[PDB]
């Protein structure tokens, strides 16, 4: 089997991306957020504390006639972004772009935190990372893909990120259509549950490659790119009036400026980033400050290419038994 489905931005900064999901019998459909970071598929709910939601899409098991109540089982996570959620789960249906589970664990919310319920757009999370993640108790839940991989023609899901566009998900198979040259596999390490990887350097717009190891991990639910500092510091000394701000949260330009590129390695290979991918507007409405899109991981503990870097390339989720990640440029 296979299934393709189609991610959008939820808003004009691509700050996250939803893609439609079936759940239940008949389908009630979600706008999910597609998650390499986590490994919780959790949905708002009729079960999630009225003043908690705030527009969202519901999943309302009681009126699915394959949903099951996962007896004794509860989820809590939280997220590097200091957001939470937690409930109770049921399995149920879900189907991606076509490809169908049967007895997906989906986590019902009770509870989400604020950052959650101020964003109308985004009805749950779909986690991606590997189901060692997952917080179900007293029992461990398996991703969807996870649920899914025996089944697919190639235990494979590929993210197509589109930079103020939509772009795509698919599962099972690798569109040979979607990339430009090759796709440069790379070494996964699962120790953590993440797409654990080692980019093989750098460089800063026309500048020469620096040749560095930058362990990292490939997560669409990030929305920026964050490196080491000595990293940051190098790209934002080529765009004039950056700096960090300590009252902003991170690094601020011009929004006056035109932004250099920033290219990755993969092995042999570069993914560069145009410079606009890293505009990220006014840091309040009508400002002449804008937020960087790269900014340090110092204060995270793990490196993260998120959103930013993933959208510069066609990336392949390889979930073979021994799992690598694979980088075109496209």
């Amino acid at each position: 089997s296979t299934g393709s489905a189609t991610t959008t931005p939820i808003d004009s900064l691509d700050d996250a991306y939803i893609t439609p999901v079936q759940i239940g019998t008949p389908a009630q459909t979600l706008n999910l957020d597609f998650d390499t970071g986590s490994s919780d598929l959790w949905v708002f709910s009729s079960e999630t504390t009225a003043s908690e939601v705030d527009g969202q899409t519901i999943y309302t098991p009681s009126k699915s006639t394959t949903a099951k109540l996962l007896s004794g089982a509860t989820w809590s996570i939280s997220y590097g972004d200091g957001s939470s959620s937690s409930g109770d789960v049921y399995t149920d249906t879900v189907s991606v772009g076509g490809l169908t589970v049967t007895g997906q664990a989906v986590e019902s919310a009770k509870k989400v935190s604020s950052s959650f319920t101020e964003d109308s757009t985004i009805d749950g999370l779909l986690g991606l990372a590997f189901s060692t993640l997952n917080t179900v108790s007293p029992t461990q839940q398996k991703t969807f893909f996870d649920n899914a991989k025996a089944s697919l023609d190639s235990p494979v899901f590929t993210a197509d990120l589109g930079y103020h566009a939509p772009g795509t998900y698919n599962f099972g198979f690798i569109d040979t259509t979607a990339y430009t040259g090759s796709i440069t596999y790379t070494a996964v390490s699962t120790k953590q549950g993440f797409w654990e990887w080692t980019s093989t350097g750098y460089a800063v717009g026309s500048g020469t490659f620096k040749s560095t190891s930058i362990d990292g991990i490939a997560d669409t639910g990030t929305t920026l790119l964050y490196l080491p500092a000595t990293v940051v510091s190098a790209y934002w000394a080529q765009v004039s009036g950056a700096k960090s701000s300590s009252s902003v949260g991170g690094y601020v330009f011009p929004c006056s400026a035109t932004l250099p590129s920033f290219t990755f390695g993969v092995g042999s290979a570069r993914i560069v980033i145009p410079g606009d991918y890293i505009d990220f507007g006014p840091i309040s409405t009508g400002s002449s400050s804008c937020f960087g899109g790269i900014q340090s991981s110092a204060g995270i503990g793990i490196n993260i290419f998120g959103d930013v870097a993933l959208k510069a390339a066609f990336v392949v989720f390889n979930g073979a038994t021994t799992p690598t990640l694979g980088f075109a440029s496209k």
